[PDB]
């Protein structure tokens, strides 16, 4: 089926169905992926190179986006997100209510992977 279980950085066309590539860096080649290899001119940035026609599926990271990302210096970093959201992404494992704003929630997960996009 699909060459990835999830993808943080899916580059897809706006078509029915979408034509997608997953730009996520991988540290071992997924059993689902037919070929891994370099991307972006960096021989050390290896991706699943498969093109997929169909819906790219869910994200891997714990937050759709994040305005208040706190990351380490590695590439890829380990980030957490102290955004107070109405609802945590289903991919967040530990979602707790906020002290300051009790109608809101905080996802306290740490995630090793690419920096999430800004919400605003």
């Amino acid at each position: 089926k699909r060459p990835w279980k999830c993808c943080d950085e899916a580059v897809c066309t706006r078509s029915i169905p979408p034509i997608c590539t997953c730009m996520d860096e991988v540290f071992e080649c997924p059993k689902t992926c037919k070929s891994c290899g370099p991307s972006m001119g960096d021989p050390s940035r290896r991706i699943c190179q498969d093109q997929y026609v169909g819906d790219p599926g869910p994200i891997c990271r714990p937050w759709e986006c994040c305005d208040k990302a706190i990351c380490t210096r590695s590439n890829p970093p380990t980030c957490r997100c102290v955004d107070e959201v109405k609802k945590c992404a289903p991919t967040c494992k530990t979602c707790l209510p906020s002290r300051s704003r009790p109608s809101r929630r905080v996802c306290i997960d740490s995630y090793f992977g690419p920096v999430p996009p800004r919400c605003t």
